[PDB]
């Protein structure tokens, strides 16, 4: 058994955004609109129940610990359910939330070598923890094969590469490299459960997708229905492929996409505040469950039992 | 009229913080006690009520944001309540929060020399975040005289020094320099009204109280109940006078200080989650209120009306 808990399940900046009146946005604050709020994209992985290993540490972290029993299991004055946390990203929104966990460090911290540059420069996480007590331990992700945290043993990791888009702030956005960006396949090697976990998904080729056949469930980048969704709602100007999104909706759009796959479990993850599929009364929403996807929230529970072969 | 928003109450790492077990916490997560919950200290400062300074960036900014309807006045598609943030140091606790403001660049950001070496240098948020839409603008606070802030011009800031004390990250906290870490008076001049700000105090000399007597209401460092806390609730070594702390109780104590001021307002902010005022049916929260002493907490409003002169 393979435990996936969905500890926040929106784009950067969640949901409602601290500076958005958008349609969505303003519709929750106002009462008006049918919806749940969301913090930013992070889940928890474990074999057991107990030792828990962290993807991506959320700016909203404290918020998303709080939520989920397990984080504090109480067997100690101090204690943590976090026994490793893995960096899939440089970005912001993917490692802020580290700063707010140096109180419990040594940390066990799996990242690749161009993550760790980031974070060892432009964003020197690294460089500013290791003042508290040891700090981040670096566990380097290799750009090929496959890595096992021992805190849970039974969990075997093997990412695959996405399309290279360094940060803002990083020394090389200009200049991107093999390693910026990957996925996750994760496989419970006791029952050959396998989850494919790309929250930030922009392109689809034919090795990716024979991969995504080979796993029981998908967990995907859910960011905008449509491509243009940021200027129809007016707060912003970039497109989705220009965000490194594929939209749900249109030719080559994920739906489109997790058509071929009718077996696995099909969840949409780190949807933007713009989406009207947050909205649990709109017909885009209706649309994903006639399309057998759902739609995470924060919160949500996945139990991968079994291998479908 | 000067409206003071008390966003959070707590002291670094929150109450519950995420990884502490003491009577506290545990107690909180039990049910088994009467305690509200706080996120890190922050405050919002205004003169009309719609433009806001916000003093010091919390982890919590998100959340702390949300929960105050005034920072989302709702004029434009974009748009905050937030005008300026004040930083009184370069701690994580107090800076983290800006980069959950950089989808809202640009931000005047004011702060000393020192903080903003530290901020552009161990922790480099002035370089990361230029990357946003020119990202925070610099205005520097002088080590000596007052400063207005243009969107609230009727709040006359006046810094004074606080002992140096720079991060662990600091590429200085072995070399501590003025202007590290700061004090505010702020004062209302249409009414002469006059805000004492020290939610990190520990210690206090002549010059200090003579400027305190010239307040109106006092809001001032909170963290511990004794000196001894961290040891007493067994989750950590650092005493108070260690980490800068002047605790309520016992010689020199706050409370003994407090105890000249009569006619000010006084209130206890900055709170440790191991404080035993935290415990709404707690012995010492009582002494506290018999002092004519209050306890700050989430969501706390403070008007300024007039001066008592
Ligand atoms: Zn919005
Ligand atoms: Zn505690």
């Amino acid at each position: 058994m393979m435990y996936i808990q969905v500890l926040g399940s929106a784009a950067g900046g969640g949901f409602p955004q601290w500076n958005c009146n958008c349609v969505n946005c303003k519709g929750y604050r106002d009462g008006t609109l049918k919806a749940t709020a969301r913090t930013q994209s992070s889940i928890a992985l474990s074999d057991d129940g107990v030792h828990w290993i962290l993807c991506n540490a959320s700016p909203d972290i404290r918020a998303q610990l709080q939520a989920f029993a397990p984080m504090q299991p109480a067997r100690a004055l101090r204690d943590t359910g976090i026994n490793a946390i893995v960096l899939l990203d440089s970005q912001i929104d993917h490692t802020t939330g580290l700063l707010s966990l140096r109180e419990g460090c040594p940390h066990q911290v799996w990242c690749t070598d161009m993550v760790h540059q980031d974070l060892t420069t432009g964003f020197p996480l690294f460089n500013m923890l290791s003042h508290w007590n040891g700090g981040l331990q670096w566990n380097r992700i290799e750009l090929e094969g496959s890595f096992v945290i021992d805190a849970c043993p039974n969990l075997k990791f093997t990412p695959f590469p996405l399309r290279s888009a360094a940060p803002p702030y990083s020394p090389h956005r200009f200049d991107p490299h093999p390693g910026d960006n990957l996925g996750l396949m994760v496989e419970d090697t006791r029952t050959g459960g396998k989850l494919f976990y790309a929250p930030g998904l922009g392109q689809v080729d034919e090795k990716l997708l024979a991969m995504m056949h080979g796993a029981d469930c998908l967990l995907v980048d859910g960011t905008l229905w449509e491509d243009d969704e940021m200027q129809r709602r007016g707060v912003g100007t970039r497109t989705g492929r220009e965000m490194g999104h594929l939209a749900q909706n249109g030719p080559g759009g994920t739906l489109e996409v997790l058509d071929g796959f009718p077996r696995q479990r099909k969840v949409l993850i780190h949807i933007n505040n713009t989406n009207p599929i947050l909205d649990e009364n709109s017909p885009e929403r209706a649309e994903v469950l006639r399309r057998g996807v759902e739609v995470a929230f924060d919160g949500m529970s996945i139990e991968l039992l079994e291998h479908h072969h």
